């Protein structure tokens, strides 16, 4: 039995970022495996991968997981 | 038994960046198996992937994820 | 049994990206498996792939995912 | 018993990307399988795939996914 | 029994960062394993790779995750 | 049994990062493993990797995790 | 006075060049110059450019040059 | 006064080369200046220029250069 | 006064190279000046310019180069 | 007064190379100079400039340069 | 008065290099100067510039230069 | 009175080398000056200049230089 649930109510920076790079090699949420029986990804919230990544105010409301695996039983 | 359930209601910045690079080689969210049974991928919010990757006040409202895998029972 | 629901009501920036790059090779969300069973994706909110990605005010209401795999019973 | 819903009610930016770029090559929400079963794949928000990739406010309202996948029982 | 749940409720900076790199590697949230039976991975808040990573006031509401794994029983 | 809640209500800087370097190799929050049963990861707050990381005022509310593992009864 | 003379008389292999590349760019005899007077350029034996460049048993008799410049007197 | 002369007479191998590269400049016999008089570029012999360049057996026979510049008297 | 004279008269290898690369810059009789009043450049022999350069028994015979430059009297 | 002669008369190797390398640079005959009068460049023998330069046998018969400069009187 | 002569007269292995390198900076007959009168270079031999430099029997005859500067009188 | 000379007459190995290295920088005949006159070079042998620099056998005959310089009177 898995239940999730959420709830958002609304009763209503000169920021400078500067990159020189060369050969960037990047991986952000890498699962690697061999032999397995399950894989589970739940994304949420931000994922940001990149050379240059910049998040901004970016996860600001009521987020919920719930996960469950398994039970051979 | 899955259930999910999300609620929103509403009773109503100079950011820059500058990128120079060369040979950008980016993965996300890589997920690399090998004689597996299930692979689950659930996103409910952001996934931004780049070589520049810029997210502003992105994921703001009432998410949920509700998952179940396996029960062999 | 999977179930989901979402509700939604309401009752009613120089922001600047400069790239210069060369030879960009970008994977979002990749799923690389091998003798599986079962491959679920599911997507209810942004996903912004590129070399130049940006996301603004994307995911702002109401989400919901419920998945169920499996089951051999 | 998959079963989903939504309700959306309504009872009513000087964003600058500058890109300059060569050869590049993205792969978005790539599943790469060999000997499976099943391949679900379900997209009820954004997938903004590019070399240049922009999204503003594009998923705000009562998003809403049930998947169930195997039960071989 | 897995279950979850989160509430928000509104009743209503010259950051510089400067980089210059060459031959950048950046792996974030790697999980490497072989012969495993179960993996997962939840992602509720801010996961930023990069060569180049920033993040301002990004998780400021209302987080949960529940899992359970295994239960042979 | 795993339960998990969160509540937020709200009734409502002159920072320099110079970073001048070459060969930088980084790794996370790597989980290297072998011949293992379960494996999980429960992100509710930042995870920011890079060769420059910068974090500021990013997780400001309402966090919860509930994990649960094993159980071979 | 400039006088130059030249005289043949004839009283009469498993070369392999592989080569794999991308972008090539060259340059041979170049002779780059501003606010001059005299450019002069004499060739009388090989000038191989190229990518790839073979020259085999090329230059094998009697060659003679002579040049004279300025004199002003 | 420039002479030159030259006089030939005749009275009568598992060279291997492999190259793999990526972005090759080349610049064989360049010759920068700025605000000269006199610029003066005898070729005799070979000038072989290129990302992979061959010479077997290439200049074998009576060269001769004279050159005379400037004599302002 | 500038004389030259040659004369070349005739009575009558397993060699491997394996070259893996990238970014190859090759200068090879590179000059560069400014505000001068004279320049040469005589060349009897070989110039062999690459990123692979092979020669093999090139300059074999009878070379002569006589040269005179300025004399402002 | 620049005089030169020569005179050839003929009265008639497992050698291996493996290179592997990254980003190479290189200058050979490199003459840099600024506000000067006189360059001059004889060649009569083997220039051979590259990542991998490899000579044989190459530079075997009478070789002769004679060079004159300046002479204000 | 400058004068040069040559003759060469004629009355007729398991070299290995093994090479694996990374970023090579290599200058060889580099002449840096300032605020001069003359530049002189005269080559009558070997001159082998690479990462990886093999000669073998490169300069086996009859070899003569003269040289002649200034001379204000 | 610059005079020279040279005279050759015929009357007619198991070498490994293994190199492994990172970030070599290498100047071999280099002649750095400032505010001058005059500057000679002559080269009438083996210049062999790398990372990896292998003569065999190289300079085996008959070689002459002879150089004047200066003479004011």
């Amino acid at each position: 039995g898995v239940v999730a649930a959420a709830e958002k109510t609304k009763q209503g920076g000169v920021l400078y970022v500067g990159s020189k790079t060369k050969e960037g090699v990047v991986h952000g949420v890498a699962t690697v495996a061999e032999k397995t029986k399950e894989q589970v990804t739940n994304v949420g919230g931000a994922v940001v991968t990149g050379v240059t990544a910049v998040a901004q105010k970016t996860v600001e409301g009521a987020g919920s997981i719930a996960a469950a695996t398994g039970f051979v039983k």
